């Protein structure tokens, strides 16, 4: 059941701080993340795309990599110090998982990095050092009718939820939000690192999966412009679920799907998690508001479309089912 | 098969002005329309309430009043001046309609007026005087977070539309978006005498029934708010279909049931149809953005559901199935 | 003192549609239509540009012309059908005023026009015939954060209010707000003819001079957005006065200067005015809150600086002081 | 010159909690503070209202007592457990300043706590235990067009901000932007603790004295209801400066005054500060953009108008000029 505690302290994780995506076409995600949701390209080759949000300042929140077999190669946490790198890579030692150290990074703009193979199957990467880039924040004149602000979570599905929150609250994250049944056993789990509800959260059904990544807005009314510019488009097939309102975390939310089916949750209207006693919400398991404070109806394939998520060699991992 | 027109001339239609609605339990329905709407109280007694959005000025836009069988009792539109009253009993005396005139009024606040069971069945009314009352448009210490600021359209649920609009532009009502067939044939229709794009539709299906009546919000935020409230008070069940964007007539929508099951529809934006040779926007009954521009999925009970009318005894109107 | 009141019938107005602008350097005055506010080219050559709001279906808005001194050469309106062209030569004719009628048309995708040098010495044009153009409405593609969606009204700077006012109503305008002293004199009047507080305004001051050109966005936030573009490219020395909330006609605005110091008014939220007998709101010239619902402070470029209109020889018209 | 650093720890601060203010009527400050802006009451008695924000589950966020001088009595920050009380009293003993520490608080619904007249004379508090109450942030039945949800900031003004700021340094606080001249002497500095542009921030100027203490909305359109509100009651000569936008913090802003003259800024927008390496952001002293991104005009009473701060008998702080 359990993943064992290590004796060695976990690494000191500040935020979730980008994904690497891989897409089986690299000018037609392009148009997708660049034309349509309008990510800023930090740099780009043939091979790979490296975008960033408004207000970013380290390299990238997002690296798109044309490969053979859409999946996610790696969740990227951006960890307190360099020795913390080093804290990182002894903790998923102790546990036994694979480890690969390049002190050179993965990924353009990445210094020294650990990934691992982690316990529940997830590519994992640890990293502090980044090349920082100019922080477009006030670049009003280069602000879009639904401009995405900042990286805010990953969403990942897991067969046994309750073995994975064990495993992420050794890791430092406190729980903000959880479903629960009468029995106490958790369905759902929102975790996090940072001030605001989640950096990670945890999702019941076969995987691993990456389920998917999320971008904040300013106001609900970016949220809606990105619907509208999509109607227009005749792209209107690639929302999938929203706009509305989840019950848990309170986020007014969207979720849209890529040209691969990865999916993109865009929201808004977070609250702060950062006090040390911080109430956890749970929510019961049959109390159809954690869903949707609108009611709106349930969309089946958010329930079981999922992404391939990569081991070390670049191979997916096998889904358990 | 047309209704015949009439050699006087049409009476000069402002506008949709109110609608009379009769509701099971008086208590049950205030709670709804002042509680959690906000709509304003002009004035009541314990038979009737006469309720007004924001910004209007005339007596009254709904009048909520206790029967035995829910139902609408009135359409009413202004007309231009004392004279398009006589106007209007004239014009459909000439088709052969049931007409009541009242002198003195059949709503509080409303004077010389006529109504009529129309040729599709349904009770309009036709009146100039009506009491002034403050107009609340900067009593911003009133202003709630959902307010709904002034009544824009009725929608008609009638089995012939090419009858009931050919009927209606004889009215001197202009069509501003319409949805035909590859044959031409008319599906629905928007028609205004104001400059927005409509003051009733024409919806085909089982009637005469009232599909919805509509108020609108300044901006979209404050629909949203509307459905946060309702889902605070546990009556998400209550909202029926959106928020959205419909394709016709560019709205961003909600759509919620009163407590005796009538349709009210909030949205926002609109358009200028004012201009003498303002393009008709013809749709494709095919055109599946013609409904929602984000292809939100379509919710049965809008196109099945909808409100009885009476005839000028009270008596409901038969449906034609 | 007053305009006679012609015996011929005056042209039915329908509303504002257009102002030709008279700028001296026309790349510059481009990059700040097009670049920075998002207006839509319609057409242009070497020497004149046609812009339109987002959704207008008429030619154009706005003709930027170059020429020698910036100038405002024509505020024209859209009226009812052709044969309101040849009312309004003939009402103009009677009151003895220059009168020019091209049937081609004065600026390009306008056909039958009659231009004259009104009684105030205000170059007034009227049409009826224009070239329909793609309806942006919809576009939401090319929808920009600080979108301009459509024209709305002039306002005019002229010596003499109470004559202008009693001009303007003979021409069948009807004022929805006017400030006034204790004396009953007018000071200012806005005036309507389409259903929105008004179409054109009288300010009193030295003229004639052209105070601003209105457009409308949507929401608030979309004339938030234009100031923070401003400021992003350093041009916000070019915002006059705002973003405030006016108490005469309830508008949330935003005054800006073009490059040859027109001035531009860019608002939101009107309220219907469409009503018979809809209530003239008269404003104490004493009552501060009619400048500024929020107490801002005052602007004095606001009441000095103000555009020369041209007599229809192209020649500026003498300034009365 | 530089407070000399300690040689124990700073105590772990994790954010401004709360805000003790002395007001000279309880009932005028109330009707200000609950019946205009909406805050909710925690509890009240006689003598003393205790406020919290809408997504505050600690006891209160501002405190109002009613005394003979409108004055600050304390500036309370959470500290991260029990044993960084300890700290604090341990940390401040060693600056030689005065301490009193109350185990059972000095506010209601708060625990231990140490207060402090610090070195600048400020009086501070640090505590860990509150009692928890009903958080409401999906109180949507409850949330009103203007809705402050939570405290973020406060602002100082003393006379000698570099000694202030290498204070604060040592205290923990970190500078996410700051204001400098080409000598590279600091005049203002925006610090934090937690995840948002500043805790607090120190402005130059006679102190010890209060600028502002700071409540975020979700959006701008609750700050700008927030205005038309006030227009509405009359009582708009309480809005000192804004709406606007700072270039410092990036904020969309408004400042008014209460009865006492005490001033609340509310304001909406942050960006995220947790990284280890956040860039720090140098504003010159003579760039005019740092005060307003739109050029608003300065509003003299903001840079000489505060709040006297009291010691810890009650009485004021002589303010050094
Ligand atoms: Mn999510
Ligand atoms: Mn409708
Ligand atoms: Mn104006
Ligand atoms: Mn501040």
């Amino acid at each position: 059941n359990f993943v064992p505690t290590p004796s060695v302290p976990a690494p000191d994780i500040v935020r979730c701080a980008y994904m690497e995506i891989v897409v089986t076409d690299l000018a037609k995600s392009r148009e997708f993340y660049v034309d349509v949701l309008g990510l800023h390209v930090t740099e780009e080759d043939e091979n790979t795309i490296y975008l960033r949000s408004l207000e970013e300042f380290i390299h990238h929140n997002l690296v798109l990599r044309q490969g053979p077999i859409a999946a996610v190669a790696a969740f990227a946490y951006r960890v307190k110090s360099p020795a913390e790198v080093d804290a990182a890579e002894a903790y998923y030692k102790e546990l036994g998982c694979r480890t690969e150290r390049r002190k050179e990074g993965f990924t353009k703009g990445i210094g020294d990095s650990v990934r691992v193979e982690d316990p529940l199957g997830f590519p994992y990467e640890f990293f502090y050092e980044t090349e920082h880039v100019e922080r477009l924040t006030q670049r009003y004149d280069l602000y879009s009718a639904g401009e995405l602000v900042r990286l805010d979570h990953f969403n990942q599905v897991t067969p046994d939820v309750p073995r994975g929150r064990a495993y992420l609250e050794d890791l430092g994250f406190r729980v903000s939000e959880d479903i629960k049944d009468s029995d106490g056993v958790t369905y759902a789990a929102w975790m996090h690192r940072k001030q605001t509800v989640h950096d990670t959260a945890l999702t019941g059904g076969n995987g691993p999966r990456m389920h998917h990544v999320a971008f904040a807005t300013h106001e609900k009314h970016n949220i809606i412009q990105i619907c509208d510019k999509m109607g227009a488009l005749r792209i209107s097939d690639r929302i999938e679920r929203g706009p509305g309102r989840h019950g848990v975390s309170n986020a007014f939310y969207l979720y849209i799907l890529d040209p691969d089916g990865h999916r993109i949750e865009i929201y808004t209207q977070d609250y702060y998690t950062g006090d040390p006693d911080n109430p956890t919400i749970t929510w019961d398991v049959h109390d159809n508001q954690r869903r949707d404070w609108w009611g709106n109806p349930v969309v089946p394939s958010w329930y079981t479309e999922a992404s391939l998520v990569l081991d070390l060699d670049g191979n997916p991992q096998p889904v358990i089912v």
